[PDB]
This record gives C-alpha cells, structure tokens and sequence, in this order.
C-alpha cells in the first residue's frame, strides 16, 4: 500500500488524538489509540500506522524524543506521511528504503 500524507489541524485547548509509541522488538515510530472524534481520526490516521515525516522532516530512525519534539514544535497544525502497519513492515523486511516513500503518483490513461 502507499504512504498517505495526513494533515492534521487542531485549536488551542486541544490534541490530535493519539498516541505515538515505541514498542519492544517492533520496529517504527508507531500510532496507537486514535481518540474518537479527534483531528488524527478526521485525518484519516489508523491504529498501527508508522509516522515516516513531520512536515516533511525524516523521522523513521530519530529518537522517539526528537519526534514527540517536532510535533510539539508544529504547533496547531502538522503534516504526516504515514505508512500502515502492513506496508512498513514489507518494505522493511523487503529492504525498501523508506526515505524515497513519497504519495505523488502519475499514471496515463
């Protein structure tokens, strides 16, 4: 599958409604618990998706830290190009590199 850039837009008083996780033996910065109603819900993001870029920034092998930072640092609005589970875990096992994943797609008809 491909990579979806999710823009996420929230108000002051507010959070995205999710969770960003590292879990033991699994590889990827990792979204859990969509809050219902939430931005990241309304934005189309799925339990078990992996975040590649924050606004544009490669974030797949930084620190957990260094990417809740650049969330923070987005303010009230961010951009995610996310990748399901499924997908990030092929392209890992199939050695894909992961910096070239981009949604920009052309097909002639």
């Amino acid at each position: 599958g491909s990579p979806r850039e999710s823009k996420l837009s929230k108000q002051e008083g507010q959070n995205y409604g999710f969770f960003l996780r590292i879990e033991k033996d699994t590889d990827g910065h990792l979204i859990r618990v969509i809050e219902e109603g939430s931005p990241a819900e309304k934005a189309g993001l799925l339990d078990g998706d992996r975040v590649l870029r924050i606004n544009g920034v490669f974030v797949d092998k930084e620190e957990h830290a260094q990417v809740v930072e650049l969330v923070r640092k987005s303010g009230n609005s961010v951009t995610l190009l996310v990748l399901d589970g499924d997908s990030y875990e092929k392209a890992v096992k199939n050695q894909v590199d992961l910096k070239e994943l981009d949604i920009a797609a052309c097909s002639l008809c």
